């Protein structure tokens, strides 16, 4: 699909059983979700930008669809504010910036 | 063209009649650039981050070159952690996310 940016990139993810809402972010070199649960083990790890950093659960090896796209990958989990779709993720649906 | 993810997507902007690096980004609502000089009067505008906000200076009708593609529009100067371009002007440039 070709997605506009008149409006934030926002989509459906499928993770853990679960759907949420989450930002195609090309600016993101991590995918990052809100608190949730996932299988496996974790590292601890931090992330920053724009107001700082945030510490996240860092796990590996994640299955997660998006937009009817299987992917596979390493997924964050923390406090950010709004669930993020990095680039981690953004190539393995094979998707590109075009203008 | 055709931007992949793989790296991060980071093109040269020029304005102010100089060159600088910056981040195509999907996940950002505006653009914010490193502290710099601008023309006019500025107005107040807070961004919100992955660690919380930042208070930037707004500054409007900026004339800014993207990848050679010519943008006039909203331009925020603040303490950001890289330049970023985002969907204010990537719409100006017709750039799409695609998959
Ligand atoms: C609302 O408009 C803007 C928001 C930002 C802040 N921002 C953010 O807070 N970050 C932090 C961030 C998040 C996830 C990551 O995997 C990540 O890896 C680099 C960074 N970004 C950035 O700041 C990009 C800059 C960067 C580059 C390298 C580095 O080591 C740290 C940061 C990406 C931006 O897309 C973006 C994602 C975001 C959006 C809403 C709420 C919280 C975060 C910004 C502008 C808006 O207009």
């Amino acid at each position: 699909p070709q997605i506009t940016l008149w409006q934030r990139p926002l989509v459906t993810i499928k993770i853990g059983g679960q759907l949420k809402e989450a930002l195609l972010d090309t600016g993101a070199d991590d995918t990052v979700l809100e608190e949730m649960s996932l299988p496996g083990r974790w590292k601890p790890k931090m992330i920053g930008g724009i107001g700082g950093f945030i510490k996240v659960r860092q796990y590996d090896q994640i299955l997660i669809e998006i937009c009817g796209h299987k992917a596979i990958g390493t997924v964050l989990v923390g406090p950010t504010p709004v669930n993020i779709i990095g680039r981690n993720l953004l190539t393995q649906i094979g998707c590109t910036l075009n203008f």
